[PDB]
């Protein structure tokens, strides 16, 4: 009954076991969209090339996320940029060798318009084209260090357009198609660093997208015959960034999406 359930939930606490010192530093206050949504120190992304004598200079609100129930894909779960952290975001993308960025919100932009080139700190970003579907945009970005134009990286920016405010999509087909494109892209780049995924707080839509993708990967890799434990998968990612999958609606969407993924996959096999 109550005490058994309570005891179980207490077993799942992580914020008591993992500190969030860096994100709470006063010097980093302007770098968090929400003062109470912060990265665990242990898995945070540390920005390189910064001066430790500038308090907080290495900080970004983002964590590495791995499928740790297990060569699976790796991720970074990041909060969406503030005006003050756009350069930090590009520093993260560059240093991590990320070639795929997944943005789950509609429009602070951090890319130029098609055919245009802009500087973000030490980096140049060029928008080499945009291609749309009914639910998302794909922008092809080319990034280089400002001082070295001979060094160019193609970065594929996927922006989902139709996720409802304060809810989830009514059907999961759009997200499943979106993730299929993302997976194929990442798989085509064996040396690529983690896929960066972001949303306003970097936990709700972000955790939902990441968990669905990890489950699709488990299914593709281990088979339709494999055990799917969504609750366990969610807890495993929450130990890496607090609050991943934040709402009842998101939680239910994961089940709805994976159920449809399985059923469609099966139907295709049996045609």
């Amino acid at each position: 009954g109550f005490w058994e359930e309570f005891e179980s939930l207490q077993k799942q606490e992580v914020k008591n076991l993992h500190q969030r010192l860096e994100g709470q530093r006063p010097e980093n206050k302007g770098k968090n969209r929400y003062k109470n949504i912060l990265p665990f120190d242990h898995s945070r992304v540390i920005l390189q090339g910064r001066d430790s004598n500038i308090p907080g200079s290495d900080y970004i609100n983002a964590n590495y996320i791995k499928n740790q129930l297990l060569n699976a894909k790796t991720y970074i779960a990041s909060q969406g940029c503030l005006e003050a952290t756009v350069n930090d975001f590009w520093q993260m993308a560059w240093q991590e060798n990320s070639r795929v960025i997944v943005m789950t919100t509609r429009e602070v932009p951090y890319w130029p318009e098609v055919g245009m080139q802009r500087a973000y700190g030490p980096y140049s970003v060029t928008n080499c084209g945009e291609h749309d579907t009914t639910e998302y945009k794909l922008r092809t970005l080319q990034v280089s260090p400002l001082d070295n134009g001979d060094l160019i990286r193609e970065i594929w920016h996927y922006q989902y357009l139709s996720w409802p405010d304060h809810g989830v999509p009514s059907e999961p087909g759009g997200v499943l198609s979106f993730l299929d494109q993302i997976n194929q892209r990442q798989e085509s780049l064996p040396h690529a660093g983690p896929i960066i995924v972001h949303s306003s707080a970097g936990i709700g839509r972000t955790g939902t997208i990441i968990v669905i993708d990890m489950l699709m990967e488990n299914i593709s890799t281990k088979g339709l015959d494999c055990d799917i434990d969504i609750q366990k998968t969610i807890q495993m990612v929450r130990a890496q960034r607090s609050g991943m999958v934040q709402t009842e609606a998101q939680y239910k969407f994961i089940y709805v999406a994976i159920a449809q993924f399985i059923e469609t996959t099966k139907k295709k096999l049996e045609v």
